[PDB]
């Protein structure tokens, strides 16, 4: 009886992580997607979303969170009934800290870095969907916040280290799981908020153009299967489906 | 035409100073106080507020805002229609670092810290307004965020300091202003930011019994004079008149 209330921005990485968090345990919330299809100065979201997509708030009941991260635990810690599936295994399991890991590990890239570096050196990036004249506005605009190509080649091959800690798991995963069962997620058979980070973060590197040159066409293979399979996944397609298309607003 | 939607605790310090920016500055508000008359374990609001009054949030539009300095300086820097009063000096006017300097100075306080001393510690207090009871609730609970007197007189301490920076300024105010003029409040004519933290800190303070302490009876009495003049501002009675009394929920 007691309603569940969220407002976000729609494209926001923040708040695409809250959201398929409540699709994904089943939960019903009443959303608001704040964002406007057309800003002050006449752009459309995928020209604003740099810091500009900051955070986004839970209100149930008589509580009131603001951050994704600590939304996302709300919901957990909350929401306890049998029929509501768990992403995370029992605070004291056995299992525990190594899905703790892999989430904190992906949730402190520095996402808004690496849509500020792409709008602004396209160069270093493949098949980017952001259009060209973005990288024409921003610049347009001027005359660690700045557009060192130095720093972006430092923390794109920072990523690319993250990456490998995960290829690897996802290995070991593969080979520990017999083909024609049931083909486990990053840390185990169930899909965790260690998936829910992992799902989103790279579905925003398809949007900035840092697949190509992550994943897939040889490299990393087990990465480029997990990402092609939360494509499919009905929670993922419904919340995220269209997150991506610049021609729905 | 563009709605402007809080949520808060009607008892919570910091939603106090939010909404009473909003009736100062004239804000037309679509206020919600999610708090209820009755917890989880039966208790009333002057039997829970500690940290269990955490954060407010304010939503315009497509903005998000969270905690209450941050969202009083969103109000501050939006609304800026010449019907809308400023609370705040120009911020390169020659009075401005002054009035952020006691503004800065009342909201660093730990108010938290006081009213866990004071259910706590009644002993340090004179004419508590919450039930001696409370005493007796939150301490069966058992069996810094711990209960050393040392700690409390030490802080207790503390505030005298404050306070007598805010006498004396008080004290500068009224000599420089004649009789039969009009009253200036602690920065000047105007009332500012500073002057919103003080009215809802030191109604705080008389709520928890530390008010005998610290004025009146011929103690800092350019500072009793102040506190009883927001009581009968229109717009503090409005907002908090009924903040105070335990028989409203």
């Amino acid at each position: 009886e007691v309603k569940l209330i969220l407002y976000h921005w729609t494209h926001s990485f923040s708040s695409q992580k809250v959201r398929l968090v409540i699709a994904e345990k089943a939960l019903k919330c009443e959303e608001h997607d704040v964002s406007l299809p057309l800003s002050e100065h006449n752009e459309p979201w995928f020209m604003r979303l740099n810091s500009t997509g900051e955070v986004p708030v839970l209100i149930h009941g008589e509580n009131i969170i603001c951050e994704a991260t600590q939304i996302i635990d709300y919901l957990e810690q909350t929401f306890l009934d049998e029929r509501t599936p768990r992403l995370m295994p029992d605070k004291e399991s056995m299992y525990y800290p190594q899905v703790q890991h892999y989430r904190e590990l992906l949730d402190s890239l520095p996402m808004d870095a690496y849509t500020h570096g792409c709008i602004l050196h396209p160069e270093l990036t493949v098949d980017s969907m952001i259009p060209a004249y973005a990288t024409t506005r921003i610049r347009s605009q001027i005359g660690l916040d700045h557009d060192n190509v130095k720093y972006l080649k430092k923390i794109l091959d920072e990523l690319e280290k993250v990456l490998d800690q995960v290829e690897t798991e996802l290995q070991r995963r593969n080979e520990e799981t017999p083909e024609e069962g049931q083909q486990p997620w990053l840390c185990g058979e169930s899909f965790t908020l260690a998936d829910v980070s992992l799902a989103v973060t790279l579905h925003r590197l398809k949007f900035l153009g840092f697949a190509r040159r992550n994943w897939g066409n040889g490299k990393r293979p087990n990465l480029e299967t997990y990402y092609e399979r939360v494509l499919k996944r009905k929670t993922f397609n419904k919340v995220l489906g269209h997150v991506n298309n610049i021609l729905i607003s």
